[PDB]
DNA sequence: AAGCTTCCGACCCTTTTTTCGGACGATTTAAAAAACCCTTATAAATCAGCAAGTTACGAGACCTCGAAAAAAGAGGGTTTCTGGCGGGAAAAACTCAAAAAACGCTTCGAAATCAACCGGTTATAGGTTTTCGGAGCTA
C-alpha cells in the first residue's frame, strides 16, 4: 500500500508521456506530477460560498 | 588595431571545521559548624502480664489516564473457476419423389383353430469368471 512508482516514456524530440503507475495512484496526478506540499489545514474554504444563484 | 577567448585578481555570500572561551560538573582542600569528652548525686527510666482502649500499616476496591495489542478495515495483487456468447460440424427433422408393396375386388375349398394334458425344446435372464484397454509412470 506504500508502493508508489511512476514510469515516464520519453518519446524523443519534444514529447514525453506517463506509461503506468504501480501502487497508490493518489500520490500522482493524471499527468504523473507529484504534489509539492500537503496540509490538513482548511485551505479552499468551500463552506463560505454556495450555489443558490437565485 | 580590434575582437574574441582565456586566465587572473578582487569581491561577495554562505556553510563547515577549528579554536577559544565560558559555564557547569566533579573533585580536592581548607575553614566553619555541629558535635564529643570530662568532670555528677539525684531524678527519672527500666520491666516483670495482663486488662482496656486506639490506630499505622495493609488490603480491597475503583477510577483515571495513557499506552499496547489485537482486531478490523482497506488496498494491492494474482490465480482460477464459471458463465455467456460465438462459431463449426453432425444429426435429424423437413421437403421433395419413386418404386415398389400392400390392399381390394374376392374367393369355395383348404388350413387354423382352440380346447387339456403328457413329454420334450431351447432362448435367455441371470449370474460367474475372465482378456482387453487404459491408469498413466518413468527417462
Amino acid at each position: 500500500r506504500n508502493t508508489a512508482v511512476a514510469c515516464h516514456w520519453i518519446r524523443g524530440r519534444d514529447h514525453s508521456e506517463l506509461l503506468w503507475i504501480v501502487g497508490d495512484a493518489s500520490r500522482f496526478n493524471a499527468q504523473g506530477a507529484v504534489p509539492t506540499n500537503r496540509t490538513c489545514r482548511d485551505i479552499l474554504r468551500k463552506e463560505d460560498e454556495n450555489d443558490w444563484h437565485s
